[PDB]
């Protein structure tokens, strides 16, 4: 049985960023509807007793990649982020990763904000690793995650709607530029 | 040159359905764009002095399709409504092509309810009517429109959340469930 994962802080601890309303409802109401959606699904089918990740990777798609795929986007986004993070750039292997594969961490900013502006409709942008250790961004619909094209997902934005449109309404942009003050980059290098 | 369509009723006029805040931003923003970046990218183009209608019917995948399906939704969603629509349902002709293709009127919003709630994601829920006179309720993902597809549009739920969020959040069925009341059938039956 799928369980809720814990927030690593309170639910108004990514203020102004992120509204506590917004957390309520994106943590609370979605993302506690896609665990009883993949749990009610499950039951009595090949998925029954396999991971989250394992259904992505596996699913066509259909309701139940769909609600797996929500599940992991949004387990990973919500605990991709802290309140005040000690780094707002990534160091290490990550750090050098990101040098190599996009010029560097400023070019990369750039490169993933017009991901995230620019997936039209409801999904997500994703920075990944390959099997080679290359870096890319996807832009995935919907409810899709990289984990499908057999790479490892790093750091996403969530540009459905309900993921902002209680403080930015139609402003995407403007929330897609502040996330990058809450991301916790020991939580994304110990991804890679 | 494209220009907005102009609400048949005052922005605050379809409360408590749909608030004055939602079509503040949904009319006055959200369509706002869609116009203004048809105006943007369509004038220099083979695309150039056709309606609305003629590009969605063929420009392929891409910004200016993405612009124009979602000009044609919000112009036909819009001007679909008023505060107190003459009648509940559907009369003359479309009464009993309803009738005919879904049984009843009842079964009909049935079925549009759960095309309206089942759409994962973005997009529109669309009553259309084809060549030879039948009726369909197709999904349409993002800004497409049943024009693509050479089908006459009738009635559209907008399932973007933008639609509805500020008023219902997550609780899509409920929004779906009260659009019936400011339904105005005498402008949908002029759709046939
Ligand atoms: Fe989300
Ligand atoms: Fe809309």
């Amino acid at each position: 049985m799928y369980e809720m994962p814990k927030l690593p802080y309170a639910n108004n601890a990514l203020e102004p960023v992120i509204s506590q309303q917004t957390i309520d409802y994106h943590y609370g109401k979605h993302l506690q509807t896609y665990v009883n959606n993949l749990n009610s699904l499950v039951p009595g089918t090949e998925y029954e007793g396999k991971t989250v990740e394992a259904i992505v990777a596996s699913a066509p798609d259909g309701a139940i990649f769909n609600n797996a795929g929500q599940v992991l986007n949004h387990t990973l986004y919500f605990l991709q982020f802290a309140p005040k993070p000690a780094k707002n750039e990534p160091a290490g292997k990550l750090g050098e990763a990101i040098k190599r594969d996009f010029g560097s961490f400023e070019n990369f900013k750039k490169e993933f904000n017009a991901a995230s502006v620019g997936l039209f409709g409801s999904g997500w942008a994703w920075l990944s690793v390959d099997k080679d250790g290359k870096l890319h961004i996807t832009k995935e619909p919907n409810g899709s995650n990289p984990v499908r094209a057999g790479l490892k997902p790093l750091l996403t934005c969530d540009v459905w709607e309900h993921a902002y449109y209680l403080d930015y309404q139609n402003r995407r942009a403007d929330h897609v530029n502040k996330l990058w003050e809450i991301i916790d980059w020991d939580v994304v290098e110990k991804r890679l």
